């Protein structure tokens, strides 16, 4: 559920700073990049009625000349084949693409609604082969990221390649990176989300590619700006000419940034992460080459869900002999204390928690590095009012009085079989992140040096396997629950 | 867990029929296709070791001559590169390929454990527009039949099948892309038997393989056995292997004279193949195949968006039963009374004909159901039966399930309390079937019909769908939490 937009600059809609970013609407910028021009046309009849100013330096002929023409006469030999593929009411993420001849450019055609866009730009006319091999044989995701990068940055010859991964907060962190001999190192660093907005996020998830050719130079409107059809805003996302919004290409320029690119990285139908890919000087690039590049992120969507889901499943198989015998010593005894209080059955190393607490009928028992007993009482108190299984990293920001006596109570993980449960605290770690630029609240940043952070009340994150067994044993031990009732 | 092979024929193993394919040594011919030629190396040293005969014919030079060279003198120019490629100890699954030239020849090569295989042959906006229709292609079929269509027009079959394997390892044509004029296999189920267990595995690792030729001959190795171990050679990475003899009858006997076929995998499980057959002889250039395997590829991660989510458009259409059967069900004390209401709509939320419900010793039913004393013995089998009980045929899962059929053919079970004291059923009625197989599922060799077979199974119900499945498990942890 992101935030809905304003209206536009150019439809008497209000301007932009960092508290009103979020809200922008740059789907409809009514204006493109310099570096290929940009038509629109009628759904059915094919006339022409929406040009780029610049749709006399491609196409060689002025806007008022062709402002009215229809592609039956305009490209008498694409139209036939080209409405074949692009049936009415389908979606915007369907492109058709041909070359074509002038006294070359290459033409990228879309449709939204009712209304095709057409695009065009310039073309010159076994490396992503072997590539795709070295993705197949890559033991691990950083071995994947690492090779994936390297093979953008060998293959279209940028000054930087990273693998940008998302978080559960909308912050990312830099985790591979392809880049020149001489250029900072962003390697490591998390960006917060705020880096990348809300609605950008959803635009990048529908479609998986966009880029700036050339951060410096202006962007260049329409002729008219509102669709005639409608006469409202044109909608040009699934064009690669659209103007990448001012905010950003400042943000580019803070960097050192003259050309911009980045592939989505999506899986199960939600925006994983980007290829981000930058230059120094302005970069143009070959529409074939931005093509591999749209194969291999695919691609490698494909990749990190097949070695997402098995790094997990090789972790999960090294956590199953401690299931295995705690499955069936907590089956026999009456005591529900006295079994897992036994350090035999290793309750603390099936989590490495630092410490743990058990709660069944009336008595509190517990075991490790654990807050005082004035304390633990209040903390159970809590979990009685949470509804639901609760886990936090931090329990201080899910419970203000829990900040409290941090050394032991930072994190948490509890489970429900509030009468008889569970619970595994865990102590304080000192994390220090490395952001590109702090995290506080002017305007884009000018500083991306290597910002650090010491925030204390935080603790060591659970692996998606450490939370997933928790949850397995709660099946098979509220089954042992009626033995007792 | 498949069956483990015999030794080949080569070294003094059986000889193959219908019974014994099954444990078929298929990786291990020790011997490759005519239309390419295959050296070996030395991992370490890249000395090369074996051979093909016929080496003489792309290469221009006697096997004689080059047995026991080294791949440094050989191949100069790629070798430095080339190990770069290949580390130790690496997966067979990995590919390197360069173009080269003699007074051209592409070159795929891979590396098994200690020894590197070469593989040689001739090299002379498609994929592009089309990879955009597979993504918004609104459904399995769309996709499938656009998919299809696409290797068609790409490589110009004489036919482009889309088969999808099933839980019983048979499969069945979903999509055919074919001449006008051409059989149409269109929704046939062939049976497992025609992909056999190892087949499967090996079609799992490697994602393609091609006969280009069907009643050509096969070209030994020289020598057949690696000077390594003195062993078998492992043939499963490279393209130009020996199809085994009875899959090339099995293609003679429909009429085809190339094959080939692309895996389609998701999930480290071998989903589906991209069947495809042309009449004459064909070999096809290495950057064709490259190109389908990319199509292959990429299909695979359709499939795992299409499937996955046309479950989900459904699974929300019985989600408003669900949210009323939730709360009133966890009001009343009468179990029976609550559930036997039709205002529930108990069987609109299966679609099953017949139900049965038992709550603390009352066994209540509705709908089309058994005679009393047929239910009643129906009870003692679910309660031996340990776990949820799933069946489109009871009769295979209970010898004395399959009488009364007209109303006990079908079944789905759930249990809430732990043991059987109470818990759900959903009976289902007798479907009459009719599969389409391609030459019947009956067992000397491989069949020459291949003719439209039917068949009318009696006994087996309305397969469930994976949201049905799934939605009354959904119902099962928020019922039983209204136990207490
Ligand atoms: C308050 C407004 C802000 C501004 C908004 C903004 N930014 C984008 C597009 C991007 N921002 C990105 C952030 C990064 N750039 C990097 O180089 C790295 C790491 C090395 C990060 C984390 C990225 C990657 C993009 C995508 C575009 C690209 O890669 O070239 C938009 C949307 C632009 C559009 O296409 O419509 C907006 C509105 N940026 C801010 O940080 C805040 C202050
Ligand atoms: C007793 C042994 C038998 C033999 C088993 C067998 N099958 C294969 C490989 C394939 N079999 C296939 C069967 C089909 N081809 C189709 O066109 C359709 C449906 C339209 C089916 C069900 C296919 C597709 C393959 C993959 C190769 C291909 O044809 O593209 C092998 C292994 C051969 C090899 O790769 O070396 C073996 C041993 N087939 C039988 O039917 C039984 C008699």
């Amino acid at each position: 559920d992101p935030l809905p937009f304003f209206p536009p600059l150019y439809l008497g809609g209000p301007e932009i700073t960092t508290e009103n970013c979020e809200r922008e609407p740059i789907h409809i910028p009514g204006s493109i990049q310099p570096h290929g021009a940009l038509l629109t046309a009628d759904g059915h009849s094919g006339e022409v009625l929406q040009m780029s100013l610049n749709a006399a330096t491609f196409l060689g002929q002025e806007p008022t000349v062709l402002r009215g023409q229809t592609l039956a006469a305009l490209l008498p030999e694409q139209w036939p084949a080209l409405q074949a593929a692009l049936p009415p009411g389908c979606p915007d993420a369907l492109q058709y693409r041909a070359t074509l001849d002038w006294p070359h450019l290459s033409l990228t055609v879309h449709r939204v609604g009712e209304l095709l866009i057409l695009e065009f730009e310039p073309t010159e006319a076994h490396a992503l082969r072997n590539a795709m091999f070295a993705l197949e044989s890559a033991p691990n995701l950083r071995a994947l990221a690492e090779v994936a990068t390297q093979t953008v940055r060998e293959l279209t010859g940028f000054d930087r390649v990273m693998l940008y991964k998302f978080a559960p907060d909308a912050t990312g962190e830099v985790i591979a990176e392809a880049r020149r001999e001489g250029l900072h190192a962003f390697l490591g660093h998390r960006f917060p989300a705020s880096d990348i907005p809300a609605q950008a996020r959803a635009l990048y998830t529908r479609h998986l590619l966009r880029l700036t050719a050339d951060t410096r130079a202006a962007a260049v409107p329409l002729d008219p700006v509102l669709n005639p059809q409608t006469n409202a805003p044109t909608p040009l996302g699934g064009a690669v000419l659209r103007a990448t919004s001012p905010m950003h290409m400042q943000y580019l320029r803070n960097m050192g940034v003259g050309s911009s690119l980045s592939v989505s990285v999506v899986v199960g139908g939600q925006l994983w992460g980007l290829i981000a890919c930058h230059h120094q000087t302005p970069y143009v690039l070959p529409p074939d080459l931005r093509t591999t590049l749209e194969y291999l992120g695919r691609l490698l969507s494909l990749q990190v869900q097949v070695k997402e889901a098995a790094d997990v499943a090789a972790f999960r198989q090294s956590l199953r002999e401690h299931h295995a015998r705690v499955a069936l010593a907590a089956a026999h005894s009456l005591s529900p204390h006295d079994t897992l209080s036994d350090p035999a059955l290793d309750l603390l190393g099936l989590m490495r928690a630092g410490g743990l607490i058990l709660r069944f009928e009336g008595r509190w028992q517990t075991l490790g590095e654990v807050p005082p007993a004035p304390a633990v009482d209040a903390l159970l108190a809590w979990l009685e009012t949470q509804p639901g299984l609760v886990q936090t990293d931090a329990l201080g920001q899910l419970w203000p009085a829990g900040a409290d006596l941090a050394p032991s109570a930072a994190g948490l993980l509890a489970i429900s079989v509030w009468s008889e449960c569970l619970v595994w605290l865990r102590p304080e770690l000192r994390l220090e992140v490395a952001w590109g630029g702090a995290t506080p609240d002017l305007g884009p940043r000018h500083s991306f040096d290597t910002y650090l952070e010491e925030k204390r009340g935080y603790a060591e994150p659970w692996h998606p396997g450490e939370i997933e067994e928790a949850q397995d044993l709660r099946d098979t031990l509220t089954g042992a629950l009626e033995h007792h009732h």
